[PDB]
């Protein structure tokens, strides 16, 4: 683990980019960015009534299984709030293992036409963006903490989207190929993100402060999403055709990876709470049609596959 | 190298420390962050004088050398404006080798005490300002090549205050000890930026922008500092004599690491402007007193040792 920076980058003469959306979302960031605009978030303290759920039922997916309806109201009650607790910690867990480093190559110039100075500055500006939205995420469990006083919490799972990843890095000998896996990881995330927050943020059922954070986190990475695009449109244009066969490759496994519903945090979180027949509730969960998926709307990465000319060489 | 994430840590109960100060700092953090205040930073297009210098002179340590007052207006004015952006590349490498894996190091639960939520919050908005910080910097360089129109700049060397933590963790084959060489040469940096930041914050004669940001992330910096000094308090008073040790050991050599001139960055610079006995310029500089320093003032990391009672260096 040495440290690395690209401060030392130096730089040459090269063409500039010409995207008229990458212009826009770069000179709209000041007035957009949470971090910018929505920084004391949590500071305020509460309104707070314990008897708002703090994750909505309507998305569990086993809200109505018979074995989870046999078990007592607090049993309940703890399961939906480590649900909560576990959806934040996904989030960080994306933000740290899946954007960031993605985000880190672009900066880094490890693909051609990364260099250009507007693709460095609005991923920067998505790269402060995320350390806030990790800010954001880390109060909210806390918070949730203190006041459904949770005095303790097991360690958990390594992000499943992670887990995919890393099983596909160590099939892969070259740095080149396990670039563009991790490129294609994150930009699948960003691409999608908002489809993970979109389930929360519009929740007016829940706790107000968790559709308030997914909310402005969601509002951020509309424009992630949208750079994104750009950003790969450039590169995917200037990669040579191993480069450009691999992401191809990368993009169905990366999209199930991110929308891939993690069953042994679930099993976890189930028997955390003590939850009799825990096992049987996740196998029929495991034999459910979208049983293993958490997020559906995959509708981000279709924007970005139609905008790369991918349609018809990607499932 | 795999990516890491400290989101899957779960938790145990623990007492808060509970740090008035850091309370304080922590809530004041939206009213004074330079992200929140100061975003637009360097989208407002201004009345650029050309003729006002990106540089001191003042702090050139070469500033006088025969072979370098030699030298043609225009070669020596590229070397100011070089070392303009040789300071930025400076400051960012600086967050980015050494101010930020210490935080990481923090909010990862490596060390005693480090798990309470207080210092987390306080650590993560710092981190939130070193991107920020660096994404500053970043546009400064950017807005140099484009009024100077500087076409090309060579890679640079590795931040020589990095060059010297490398070259301690080589001989250091246990995980804790090297976190604790980490963390000192972040702490140090944070406590000790100031004084980098001044040399250029307080100056009148060199381009307004450039005095500028270095006067909103001195600000920053000084929160920082005071950060700092708590959570390394907090943290050494909980550590085991063999950290102690090590922490005590690692202050020193961070102090001279973080104060560094880089000759070898000098060197580039000058060679880059062509300029003609660039080898005995910086030969003489070796040679000279206070040749291979760059800061001088350590007041900063002076009052994280008294406040951590080892005022015996
Ligand atoms: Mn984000
Ligand atoms: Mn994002
Ligand atoms: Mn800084
Ligand atoms: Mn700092």
């Amino acid at each position: 683990h040495l440290a690395t920076t690209w401060a030392a980058r130096g730089w040459v003469e090269e063409e500039g980019i010409g995207s008229a959306t990458l212009g826009r979302l770069v000179r709209a960031w000041p007035r957009r960015a949470a971090v910018v605009n929505k920084a004391d978030i949590l500071d305020e303290w509460a309104d707070y009534d314990t008897l708002v759920p703090d994750y909505p039922l309507e998305i569990v997916p086993f809200a109505e299984h018979p074995l989870f309806l046999a078990a007592e109201p607090h049993q309940r009650q703890r399961v939906l709030t480590g649900m909560w607790i576990g959806y934040n910690e996904r989030v960080i867990a994306t933000e740290q293992l899946i954007a960031e480093p993605a985000f880190d190559l672009v900066m880094h110039g490890v693909f051609p036409g990364s260099d250009d100075p507007l693709i460095r500055k609005s991923v920067q500006q998505a790269i402060v963006d995320e350390s806030f939205h990790t800010y954001m995420h880390m109060l909210a469990i806390d918070r949730t903490r203190e006041l459904r006083k949770i005095s303790e919490r097991p360690p958990q799972p390594e992000l499943v989207t992670y887990r995919r990843l890393r099983r596909v890095l160590a099939d892969m000998p070259e740095q080149w190929e396990r670039d563009i896996a991790v490129l294609v990881w994150g930009a699948v995330a960003e691409t999608c993100i908002n489809a993970l927050l979109a389930l929360l943020a519009r929740d007016a059922t829940i706790q107000p402060m968790h559709s308030l954070i997914t909310t402005l986190h969601l509002r951020d990475e509309t424009a992630h999403g949208s750079i994104v695009v750009e950003v790969v449109r450039e590169l995917y244009a200037r990669m040579n055709e191993q480069q450009r066969r691999a992401l191809v490759r990368c993009l169905p496994i990366a999209l199930e990876a991110f929308a891939e519903q993690d069953l042994s945090a679930l099993l976890l979180e189930l028997n955390a709470a003590g939850i009799r027949g825990a096992e049987e509730i996740v196998g029929d969960l495991r034999s459910t049609a979208g049983g293993t998926r958490l997020v559906r709307d995959f509708s981000g990465a279709r924007k970005m596959v139609e905008q790369l000319g991918l349609d018809d060489a990607v499932d």
